């Protein structure tokens, strides 16, 4: 449609410059239709930026839904592994979005909400999973499974997404899948 | 002085409201200054908190190199945990400083500059003594030292401070150092 003409424009544009020196115009322009036109589709620059995060949260949660219903065939390294891939080939495929929409998580409350409620949902679907290997016999009972699904949750938002944005310090962008692996087998298998 | 005075107020006002909510008038008036009388101290209200940040990022290093300098006599579990320990109470003593001051990350070169410079030095140190743990035997030789220290440190800065502001989701302050000390315990013995 010209919805997914502007969308394509923004997520364009955002691998330039930031979503401050975007201007209704700018996106208008890019998708072939006039300010006024632009306003039919979205109230502002801000609501385009959220509906594009929206769109790579969801097709990674879709991801993960995939793989959680029809469970690959692999040792506990490459579950996980397989698991991590996910969000590491969902947001490194979107990288303009996911730099913009994490800073957007500082200025709009509808940004912060929807990546609170998904970070949520992966956290409570990583501790299941945990206790799923505990309750098998397969990794031992040491902390809580929430709580290590949150820290190792949140080491992965904010080695990614430093990686992707070629942070200093950061992991390379060739090395941070297995990094990341590493630290997750060895906190959910370790004594 | 009345360089102090100005801090003190500045990192109160901050435990209330964001610096985007305080004027350099609001600096002055709390410090018993006039506002040019300010402008003798600082720049600008940009500056206190780049002035704040750096003096709470400095006693956590002074407190890392005190422990380098004066290794506790205790198992390798009591040996992270102090180390970790230092950020646990050096920024959780200064929750409003924290906040602002990764916020204006966002914003300000300098304070980007700042929190880059320590991190290197924090996951240079990490390695460091990963690396020996491994030149003694005590540590198995899987990701390179550097890799590890990195995604290691990255998961610490957002999982402390998640915790600090009672995010969603965050790992409760009575339980992230123990969290952290698991995870990182468990990834540098971990084959
Ligand atoms: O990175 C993550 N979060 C942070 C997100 C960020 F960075 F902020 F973008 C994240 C990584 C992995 C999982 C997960 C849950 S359970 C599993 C195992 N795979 S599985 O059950 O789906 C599976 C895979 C292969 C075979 C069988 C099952 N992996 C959840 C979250
Ligand atoms: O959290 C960290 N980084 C992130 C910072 C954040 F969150 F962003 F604020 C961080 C935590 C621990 C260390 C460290 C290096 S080496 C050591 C062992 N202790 S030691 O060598 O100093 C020691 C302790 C006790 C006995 C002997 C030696 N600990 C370095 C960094």
């Amino acid at each position: 449609d010209r919805e997914l003409a502007i969308l394509a424009t923004a997520e364009n544009l955002l691998e330039d410059r930031p979503l401050a020196d975007i201007s209704v115009d700018d996106l208008a322009k890019g998708a072939g239709i006039s300010r006024p036109t632009f306003y039919f589709y979205f109230p502002s620059k801000e609501a385009v930026l959220l509906t594009l995060l929206d769109r790579v949260v969801n097709q990674a949660d879709m991801a993960l839904q995939t793989l959680a219903e029809n469970p690959a065939d692999t040792d506990r390294e490459n579950m996980w592994r397989t698991g991590i891939n996910v969000f590491f080939e969902t947001f490194g495929s979107h990288k303009a979005v996911t730099r913009a929409g994490q800073a957007a998580r500082a200025t709009s409350v509808e940004v912060a909400e929807l990546w609170s409620t998904f970070m949520q949902k992966w956290i409570a679907y990583t501790a299941a999973v945990i206790d799923a290997e505990r309750d098998r016999g397969a990794a031992p009972r040491t902390l809580p499974a929430h709580e290590l699904a949150t820290a190792l949750n949140l080491m992965n938002e904010r080695t990614l997404f430093a990686s992707f944005a070629g942070e200093q310090p950061s992991v390379p962008e060739a090395r941070v899948l297995d990094t990341l692996v590493h630290i997750w087998v060895t906190s959910i298998y370790g004594e």
